[PDB]
């Protein structure tokens, strides 16, 4: 088989970190894709590579910005020769109600949350469908499942909104035969009311984002939420 | 003891205007908020006082514009001392998967669709509150509870949050007594005749959705005498296609 390739937005900390170094242990070559903290994104990347990545790339990129993420795009297709893997981690927190949410905190947060995936996914699909298989996994949230969580508005209906996304494209991509899925984790516990006594951290989303990204665990499953709260939500 | 006014984007043209035309058959006073046919909204303000508006204003507003709406509330609020009733029913069409969808295509669709919803509330949400009882309806669609439909990835996402939004805002209103709730149509006869000389044969139900059958739906939604204990819960209306 064909070297798997996989990029991870946001993969310098919290769950897309935990995400890069689950991979790098499964022996996939990993791209971090990283906004500002240059010094985080290369020090992931040589836990990867320690870990089991043949190799680790990082890729400076603000996802919220086209023009940022075209130039990604041209820069990772200078790097591999295709991607199997790509997943959307890259958000940001809101809070607030709509009264207090500004017009302007509402719009940044749609851009880099929603827009950003779009954004990442259309420009990287070329590479996507180089490959012979593929996956894409959009990290939503609880709070896009329902309006009984304390988040912003603009975060709630942001997120949503990805969830409406990952199941419109697991439909229209699909004849590519490139399956895409979600997870909506609850409160995570990360450098920033439920059954299950436990605190969800980034490894337990990322044990679930290696779930739907590996063909040989899901290949039958694309279009779908994995909902991971600990039973605060059924 | 205090008239009812409702106010509904999109109100000069299919299930907007149907809303206000049944509302109108209510008694219920309404605003006709529309974004370029001034004479259709017109005409539409008449047949309303005809079917019992006691009172129909018509304001220009673009959904997608920040000033736009905030001049739209401006003037609103001018013409009635409050609101009880706000339907978002402005949102356009968008066809296309990723790589047909161009960047700009998706941006405009999010501003109108889902951007206009929370400004249009934002905006009017002070009339609501002066209310002694008041409700949001949102129009959504099929489209933003299933990939499984033919409509373009912004038009799905943004229908996907439209839902999201009505939702959170559902539980953070309910404090001031606001319920917010959403229908979810699925294909309805209206300026979309693209797909016409088969849509009937989409769905267990042999019937043709027409625009005041998602007013139906819509009033239910906003008269709180029907559904005062009914908030953040989305309305499917597809004739079974989904279940
Ligand atoms: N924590 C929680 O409770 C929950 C979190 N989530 C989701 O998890 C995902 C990540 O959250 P979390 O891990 O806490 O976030 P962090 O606060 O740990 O950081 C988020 C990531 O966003 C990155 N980032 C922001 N913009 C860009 C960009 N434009 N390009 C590349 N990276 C970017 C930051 O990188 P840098 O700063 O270096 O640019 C950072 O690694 C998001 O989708 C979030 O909404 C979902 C549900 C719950
Ligand atoms: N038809 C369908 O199959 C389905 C439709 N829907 C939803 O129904 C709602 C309305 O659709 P439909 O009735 O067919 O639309 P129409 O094509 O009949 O017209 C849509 C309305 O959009 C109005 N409009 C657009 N922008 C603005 C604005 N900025 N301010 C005020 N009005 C605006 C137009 O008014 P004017 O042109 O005068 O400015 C028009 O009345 C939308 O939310 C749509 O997505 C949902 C599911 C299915």
């Amino acid at each position: 088989m064909e070297t798997t390739y996989a990029l991870v937005t946001g993969g310098s900390r919290g769950i897309g970190r935990a995400t890069v170094l689950r991979f790098a242990r499964e022996g996939w070559s990993v791209v971090i894709a990283y906004k500002s903290r240059a010094d985080l994104a290369e020090k992931t990347a040589e836990e990867a590579r320690r870990l089991g990545s043949p190799e680790a790339y990082t890729v400076r990129v603000d996802v919220g910005d086209p023009d940022s993420v075209t130039e990604m795009s041209s820069r990772v297709g200078e790097l591999i020769p295709h991607l199997n893997v790509l997943v959307n981690a890259a958000g940001v927190l809101q809070l607030g109600g709509i009264e207090e949410t500004s017009i302007s905190e509402w719009e940044e947060t749609l851009r880099v949350n929603l827009t950003g995936v779009y954004l990442v996914t259309k420009l990287l699909l070329p590479l996507l469908r180089k490959a012979k298989w593929a996956s894409i996994v959009n990290v939503a949230s609880i709070a896009g499942e329902t309006g009984n969580v304390v988040a912003g508005v603009a975060y709630s209906a942001s997120k949503a909104g990805v969830i409406g996304l990952t199941k419109r494209l697991a439909v229209q991509l699909a004849g590519y035969g490139i399956r895409v899925n979600a997870v909506a984790p609850s409160f995570v516990e990360t450098d920033m009311l439920h059954p299950l006594k436990i605190i969800l951290k980034p490894e337990d989303v990322a044990e679930a984002i290696l779930f739907l990204a590996d063909p040989r665990r899901s290949r039958g499953i694309t279009g779908h939420v994995l909902s991971i709260n600990a039973g605060r939500r059924t």
